[PDB]
């Protein structure tokens, strides 16, 4: 118990969720790590104490408590040695950025096409629920092999992982203050086993193009495939983050342009700097806000904290991309911005794998967005509101046009 930051002890996980700058301009502040009483877990707010700990060799992977509830063995963002090693080697194949040109453009651009095609002539629409998420979850889950499963259940298994993973808070004694906080998920990962346990059967006997078919088969000896109970882990991180991050990164990098109308006719005239724009939303407002961690696998000293070994540390990337010692004004939304190193992928050998996937999507959406609606204005009837401290992201884009 630190005595100068009692104050913590007042923080609560609503608080968090709806709005974690003020407590985070604190930390990075006060005490770059921090544990914080409602997290059950140190925290590292700036850019240097997470990089330090993403890429440290006495550090290691590990879930959150929260997250290991809902996610289990082997998540690929909690193990380490051999076993991680192998679950890099099963999804970086189709991640690989010579293997993702060659496909990249038919795969996302029709189906961005065919969302814009049902609204694009209303004059206003909802763009995160109408647009953002379903080009994200449908490129994706397309690649799978999940081409009939539905945006809308691809997306509503998302939220409730995502629910269930972030469900973090704790009480005085050290455990769950909402333990019913994980049925939701337990109810989507039944759901998911429903239609993907009959996908496995097929893709065993019947190997095709699908992602999923690919983690049962590559790199195994003639005749066998991974376990199914040995992949799902990873099939969840991929429905939860893999599936939401894109279309939340889009979403936010339009809040941000929304924000500087200049740079808004920019980037539509010029769509050249949307890889810019995306690069300063995914920054301005990091789609994984708080939601991976580490351990120590030796006392280390952090900040100027003597860690044991065994201590987890919740990696903040999102405050570490508003870090003043780093950023000029770092909680406005500028194009502008000298491209600069951010966290918003993560650092280390845990650092995101399908980063130059994610920032392909992302360019494809928002380029056949301008396109479609060259003219597109905010709703300014209310404010957008994020939500999230794990993963944040607008819930809702009302924008209109003509
Ligand atoms: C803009 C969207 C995305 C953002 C902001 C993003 C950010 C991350 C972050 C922060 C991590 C954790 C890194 C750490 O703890 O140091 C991450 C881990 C990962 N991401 Fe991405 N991600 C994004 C889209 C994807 C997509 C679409 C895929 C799959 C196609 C993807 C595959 C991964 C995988 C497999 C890991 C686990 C890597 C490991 O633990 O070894 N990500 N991502
Ligand atoms: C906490 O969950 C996650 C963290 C990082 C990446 C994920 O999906 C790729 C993901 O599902």
């Amino acid at each position: 118990e630190r005595p100068d930051l009692a104050w913590l002890d007042e923080v609560t996980m609503t608080q968090l969720e709806r709005n974690p700058y003020e407590v985070y301009e604190r930390l990075r502040a006060e005490a770059p790590l921090a544990f914080v009483p409602v997290l059950g877990s140190y925290v590292a707010s700036t850019a240097e104490v997470c990089r330090e700990v993403a890429t440290s060799p006495d550090f290691e992977a590990v879930i959150t408590p929260a997250g290991g509830r809902t996610f289990g063995h082997p998540a690929i963002i909690g193990v380490n040695g051999d076993i991680h090693a192998d679950l890099r080697s099963m999804v970086e194949p189709a991640l690989q950025p010579a293997e993702v040109d060659r496909w990249i453009d038919d795969l996302v651009r029709p189906i961005a096409r065919r969302y814009l095609e049902r609204f694009e002539n209303d004059g206003h629409a909802e763009l995160v629920a109408q647009y953002c998420e379903p080009v994200s979850v449908r490129s994706l889950g397309d690649l799978l092999g999940l081409q009939e499963v539905d945006s809308d259940k691809l997306r509503e298994w998302f939220a409730k992982l995502n629910r269930s993973f972030t469900n973090a808070a704790v009480d005085e004694n050290g455990e769950f203050a909402n333990p019913e906080g994980f049925a939701e998920g337990d109810q989507a990962k039944a759901e998911i086993r429903a239609v993907v346990d009959p996908l496995i059967d097929k893709w065993i006997e019947h190997p095709d193009d699908s992602a999923i078919s690919h983690w049962l088969h590559d790199g195994m000896p003639p005749g066998q495939t991974r376990d199914r109970e040995y992949i799902y882990p990873t099939i969840y991180v991929y429905l939860l983050g893999a599936m939401q991050e894109p279309g939340h990164g889009m979403a936010s990098t339009l809040v941000g342009l929304f924000s500087r109308p200049e740079q808004l006719e920019e980037v539509v005239d010029d769509p050249t700097l949307i890889p810019r724009a995306i690069a300063e939303g995914l920054r301005w407002t990091s789609p994984i806000w708080s939601a991976t961690a580490r351990i120590s696998t030796k006392p280390v000293t952090i900040a100027g904290v003597d860690l044991p070994a065994g201590t987890p540390v919740m990696l903040s990337y999102g405050s570490a991309n508003h870090d003043t010692g780093k950023y000029e004004a770092p909680s406005q939304y500028d194009l502008h911005r000298p491209p600069l190193p951010h966290l918003a992928f993560g650092a280390g050998n845990h650092a995101c794998a399908g980063i130059y996937f994610a920032n392909h999507v992302m360019r494809i959406a928002l380029e056949e967005l301008f396109e479609a609606i060259p003219n597109l204005e905010r709703d300014t009837r209310e404010g957008v509101e994020f939500w999230g401290w794990g993963f944040r992201g607008p819930t809702s884009l009302h924008v209109t046009w003509e």
